[PDB]
C-alpha cells in the first residue's frame, strides 16, 4: 500500500464498481478458457462507445483484473472466475453489489444512532430483507445460487464427521433450494429429505419433498434429524430462540437438531465482515458457542457435540434434553 | 482464488471506514489516545453490541489496534482523527449516494449508449446542476478540491513565474484556492475568480465574478488558468471553452492548464478517469488528446511540465 494505505482503503470501493460493471453490462463472459477479445468488436455487440469500453478496461488492467495483448484483452489468472457465470467471485458480485446492499450501507451509520427495531436495511426499503427478496424474483434466484456455493464447499468434510446413514428422515429448515440435502442425496441415498422454505413458486429436485411453510410457527414432527444452515445468524435473539423453540417442541427424544453456521472465532476477517453484514441487513449476529449454548438453553436444548468442517464453518449437535 | 474475492468485498472495508467517520466516532481518536469502547457507545447512544462489533472489524482491517487501554486509530490511519484531512474529507465527499447510486447505473449509462452521465441517469439534472442546489455537498466538494490545490501551490510558484502577470483570471476557480494561496507570496496583482456562485465569495485581494465559461470570457487579463475543468467536459463542450479562451486572448497572453494528465508514471488517474466518465461523460486525457482539442480551438501548446507524479502544466497562446 506504498507508506499511506488509508486513502487506498477508501477509494478500493471503485475496483468493486469497476468489477461490477464488467459483469453487470455482460461483458465477463466473453473471456472465457483466458482468450484475448478485440474491445471494439466487443463494444461494437453490446452497442458501447469503444472509448469509454477501452478506458474501463485500461484501470481493470491497472488492478490486474485484466492482462494486455497486441491484438486484444484477456482476464488475468487470478480473476479467471469473473468469465465463469457459476463461480463464487461472479455469483457474490451479483448478489452483493447492488441498491439492497450498498444504500443500506449508506444507512448503516444512522441505524446505529437510532437505536430502535428497524435494521440498516428496512430504514432503506421500508420492508424485511426476506420480505423484499420474496418481491424481487431476480435477486433472489442469485441469493439462492450464491448460497448453493457455500453448501457445495461443506458438503465433502460434512459427510466424513456426521452419519447422516442412521436417520429415517431429514428435515432442512430454510434450505431454500435443497442443495444441502441435493448434494448429501447423492451420497447417503434411499432416505426421505424434506426442505421448509418461503416459496413464491416451489421448485423440485427427484428425491427431494419441497414443504412450504414457516419456521416462526409448529415445524412439523416425524423427523429424527432437523437441521438449521445459515438461518440462525438472519435473526436476534428474541426471533432465533423462537425458532429453537418450535425445534425443541418438534423433536421427540432420541433425535437431533443440526445448526451449521459461520462461528465466530477471535481473528476473522470473512466471520466479522459477515457479522457486521447481518446486523445491517436483519439486525442480527454471528454467535460464539457459548453465544449458542445460551439461546439453545433458552428454548431448551443442549449440545452433544460441537466440531469444525472448514476454518470458518463449525457444525453443532442438539437435543431436547 | 484470494485477489479476485477481496477486490469484489473490499467495498465492505470503505464502508466500515464510512459509518466509523459518518457517525461522528473519528473525532475521539486524535494524538494516537485509546477509547473505552463502552463509554464510547454510552456517550453516542450506540448499543454497546453493534459498536464492538464494528470496532473488531476496523481492527481486523488494521484501521484501528487492539489493547487494553481500549482501542486507538492506527498509525497509517491517524489521519481520520482529522476533520480536515484529505483522507476524512474523501469520505465525506465521495461516499455517498451521489456517487454510489451513479455506479450502480454506469453499467447501465454504457449499454444504453446517450448523452446522459451515469450521474444524470439516476439524479436526473448534471452533477454541477445538483452541487449548486445542496450548500452541504459544495462545501465537502470545495472542502476537498481545497487540499488538491494546497499540494500544487509549492512547486506551481517555482516552475512558472506569475510575477511577470499583473492581470490574472481562474476559470471555474469555485471558492478561488488557487489564487488565495498565490497571492499570499506573489503581491500586488489583479487576482479574479470566475465561477458560477449563488452568494459570491470573500476575500482580500481576491475579486470574485458570477460567469460562465461556455459564453464569452471577459478580456484584458494576461493570465487565463483552467484548472480540472476540461476534465468535467467532453470534447465537443472541452473546445467551447478553449475556444471562448482564445478569443479572450491575444498575444501576449498565456492560458494555464492545471489537469491530472494520463501519463502511466500517475496512479490515481485511470482511476479518476472512470470517476469522470460516469459523474460528467468526460475524461483525463493525454497530451495528444489536449494537442487536438487546442488546435480545433485555435490555441498552440507551447510548453508542457510536470508539476509532481499526477499533475502537469500546459502554456497555451493563440496561433
Ligand atoms: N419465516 C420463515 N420461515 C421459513 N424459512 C424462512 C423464513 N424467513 C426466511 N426463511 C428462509 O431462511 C433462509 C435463510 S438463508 C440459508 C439457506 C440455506 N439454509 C443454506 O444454508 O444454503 C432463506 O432461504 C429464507 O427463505
Ligand atoms: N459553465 C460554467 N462556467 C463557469 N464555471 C463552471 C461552469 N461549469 C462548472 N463550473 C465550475 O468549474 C469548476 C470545476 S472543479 C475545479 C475547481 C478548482 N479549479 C480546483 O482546482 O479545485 C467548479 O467549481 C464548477 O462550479
Ligand atoms: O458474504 C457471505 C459469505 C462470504 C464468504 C463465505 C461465506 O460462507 C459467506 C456466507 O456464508 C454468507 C452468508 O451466509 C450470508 C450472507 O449474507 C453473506 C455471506
Ligand atoms: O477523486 C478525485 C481525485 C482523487 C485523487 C487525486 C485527485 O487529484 C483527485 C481529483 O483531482 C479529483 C477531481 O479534481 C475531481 C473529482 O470529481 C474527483 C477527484
Ligand atoms: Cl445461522
Ligand atoms: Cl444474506
Ligand atoms: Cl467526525
Ligand atoms: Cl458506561
Ligand atoms: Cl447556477
Ligand atoms: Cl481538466
Ligand atoms: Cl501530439
Ligand atoms: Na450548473
Amino acid at each position: 500500500f506504498q507508506g499511506s494505505m488509508l486513502i487506498d482503503l477508501i477509494t478500493s470501493y471503485r475496483k468493486t464498481a469497476a468489477i461490477y460493471t464488467f459483469v453487470d453490462a455482460g461483458l465477463s463472459i466473453h473471456f472465457k478458457n483466458g482468450d484475448y477479445v478485440d474491445i471494439n468488436k466487443l463494444a461494437s455487440q453490446y452497442g458501447i462507445d469503444y472509448s469509454r469500453l477501452n478506458r474501463l478496461c485500461d484501470f481493470l488492467i491497472e488492478i490486474g483484473v485484466l492482462v494486455s495483448s497486441d491484438h486484444g484483452v484477456a482476464l488475468s489468472e487470478e480473476c479467471s472466475a469473473l468469465a465463469d457465470p457459476n463461480s463464487v467471485e461472479f455469483l457474490t458480485v451479483k448478489y452483493e453489489i447492488n441498491s439492497e446492499h450498498w444504500d443500506s450501507w449508506l444507512m448503516y451509520p444512522k441505524s446505529l444512532l437510532e437505536n430502535n427495531g428497524k435494521s440498516a436495511f428496512e430504514m432503506v426499503h421500508g420492508k424485511s430483507f426476506f420480505e423484499h427478496l420474496d418481491s424481487n424474483k431476480g435477486l433472489k434466484s442469485d441469493f439462492d445460487a450464491l448460497m448453493s456455493k457455500y453448501t457445495n464447499k461443506i458438503i465433502k468434510e460434512l459427510l466424513v464427521i456426521y452419519d447422516f446413514d442412521k436417520h429415517n428422515r431429514i428435515l432442512d429448515l430454510g434450505g431454500g433450494d435443497g442443495e444441502l440435502l441435493i448434494r448429501i442425496s447423492e451420497q447417503v441415498k434411499g432416505k426421505d429429505y424434506t426442505v421448509l422454505d418461503r416459496y413464491n413458486e416451489v421448485p423440485i429436485s427427484e428425491g427431494i419433498n419441497f414443504i412450504k411453510g414457516d419456521f416462526f410457527k409448529p415445524i412439523p414432527t416425524g423427523y429424527d434429524l432437523y437441521i438449521l444452515k445459515n438461518v440462525l445468524h438472519n435473526w436476534p435473539d428474541n426471533d432465533a430462540i423462537s425458532i429453537l423453540k418450535n425445534c425443541r417442541e418438534a423433536m421427540d427424544n432420541n433425535a437431533t437438531l443440526l445448526i451449521i453456521t459461520l462461528m465466530k472465532k477471535p481473528q476473522s476477517l470473512v466471520v466479522k465482515s459477515v457479522d457486521i453484514l447481518m446486523d445491517m441487513l436483519f439486525s442480527a449476529k454471528q454467535r460464539y458457542l457459548s453465544e449458542f449454548e445460551d439461546i439453545a438453553n433458552q428454548a431448551g436444548l443442549v449440545i452433544r457435540h460441537y466440531k469444525d468442517l472448514d476454518e470458518i464453518f463449525s457444525l453443532i449437535e442438539l437435543k431436547v434434553k
